[PDB]
């Protein structure tokens, strides 16, 4: 369904070119990983970089994943910079329901991110307020890793929860997604796919990798 | 003496072009302001952006100003990414002498940053171990601001301390530096000048602004 | 004057034996470095170990150096466990004067610890309330290190301050103190000497090292 390349793997010296080209190559969203050196042991890119992409002319959805703690102060800055989706980790907010409301009140689409160990019942009382749930299939902020197999089982659980809600909620997956496992991940229930190194560091073009990913997703459904 | 444009004001969609052009226009260093959303209320750019500039072919000194707390974990990442100078705020480290030693042990040039209110006696026992002292003439992380006049008096104090040490220590200034005040700032003792919006958002070219700054500095000495 | 071996370097499988033997060998105090994994990146020993030495029959002064933050909660536990001196880092307490008063109110002797970079003016308004000032000549919590030469100059400054106060205040030194530099350190003004590896990991007996240290201090005064 939706392909959302992570730009952590792109050439940050020519970020506008990279984003322009990956969207032309078939990507739907720009996935924007924000790390504050506290919630995870790395520091990446803040609102000014999102704003720069909008000023450069990017009109595709920008999907901002906040690996930061606390989260509320920076959310208005990402809204002002032109974020489309803003997702966050419930452990990183003292008032999860308020953080969701804040994102929505600014005109952005709120998402919740589940770390690999995070139990699904944190969705019990907020799921209907969400536009997106992201399951991490690697540990965020710890670099290039292999897909964690239990994410396939957790995807099936959250897919059932979203389907039972009757709401249009994206089910996103991030971590070690590549051409040769995206079919199984789609069959498990994901419909929004974040890939970084598999696209930006491929031996073939961005368009070839994205086309293979789509073909593999279509064949598995 | 040295011109160190802050890339926070540059076009981050074409960062390599901006840096290439500002260096061609007469800049000496790339000044790299790193904010972690905790030490200051903003989040900017991390080690991956420094690495990207090195991979792009930038060979000029990269001057990394850490507005982060704590500081020690990220310092090796900036060293590996190709930082030349790494400066930090002593308030942000529990063991200032160790943090300096760490920077030096990685082959980088350590600096200490004094916020506008920070008394100079934090230099008492570390000055001889430094390659750079940076005085902030705006409050860091709070945006485009006007030069704080007390910075001129503090520059004179720190110039005397550096001169009395006999060591080769840069005296850097950052905040609201522009063509029409850089002469007075140089006369107060600074020899390394950080400017952001005055260069990257100027109504004339980067080369014109930098040439005026140099002429104004030369006329004031 | 006073020798205070640091038991961090002792054999913790036979701590009572080690402490008994080093006091029998001529040591005056038991120096007790307490690290909470937060103020420094290591965790050592808490009040229960102090209590075990008292229960074992140790009657010499136990000199507790708190490298912990915050400090007030654990101070009554060290007093109850039989600490004699309790020293702490002013940076680790939000109310340095109160922390001193708390130590004194429990019948213990309060000390202030200066890290290598810490300016001496933190002593300005509390020095008369202290029984001890400790200068760190290594970075605390970062392991076996070499004596930082600037500690000799800071000892001379703090020696003058204590002498001008007219109060009986110990001037303690900790970090890389060994037989071949203890003379110079004493000449700089220290009268209370913490050594760890030089005593407990020495190639000669405790009684020989302590006698050599004492002879070297006497010859330097
Ligand atoms: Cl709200
Ligand atoms: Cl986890
Ligand atoms: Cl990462
Ligand atoms: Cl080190
Ligand atoms: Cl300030
Ligand atoms: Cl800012
Ligand atoms: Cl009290
Ligand atoms: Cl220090
Ligand atoms: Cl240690
Ligand atoms: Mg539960
Ligand atoms: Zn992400
Ligand atoms: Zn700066
Ligand atoms: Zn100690």
């Amino acid at each position: 369904c939706l392909i959302a390349p992570s730009i952590l793997s792109a050439n940050f010296a020519r970020l506008g070119e990279e984003v322009d080209n990956v969207l032309a190559a078939g990507a739907d969203w720009v996935h924007f990983d924000v790390m504050d050196n506290h919630y995870v042991p790395n520091l990446t890119i803040g609102p000014m970089v999102c704003q720069a992409l909008r000023k450069h002319g990017v009109t595709a959805p920008i999907d901002v994943h906040l690996m930061v703690e606390p989260v509320d102060r920076i959310i208005p800055d990402f809204a002002e910079a032109g974020a489309t989706y803003i997702s966050f980790h419930p452990e990183a907010s003292r008032h999860v329901h308020r953080t969701i409301q804040l994102i929505r009140s600014l005109g952005c689409k709120p998402g919740i991110v589940l770390n690999p160990a995070t139990p699904v019942d944190i969705l019990d009382w907020v799921l209907d307020d969400l536009d997106l749930v992201l399951l991490m299939s690697v540990n965020p902020g710890f670099g290039g890793q292999a897909f964690i197999p239990s994410a396939l089982d957790k995807l099936k659980v959250v897919r059932k929860m979203i389907d039972a809600s009757g709401k249009d909620i994206r089910l996103e997956i991030d971590g070690g997604v590549k051409a040769d496992n995206i079919g199984e991940i789609a069959a498990a229930g994901a419909d929004t796919f974040v890939a970084g190194s598999a696209i930006f560091n491929a031996k073939t073009s961005y368009q070839d990798v994205i086309a293979q990913m789509r073909a593999n997703v279509a064949a598995a459904r």
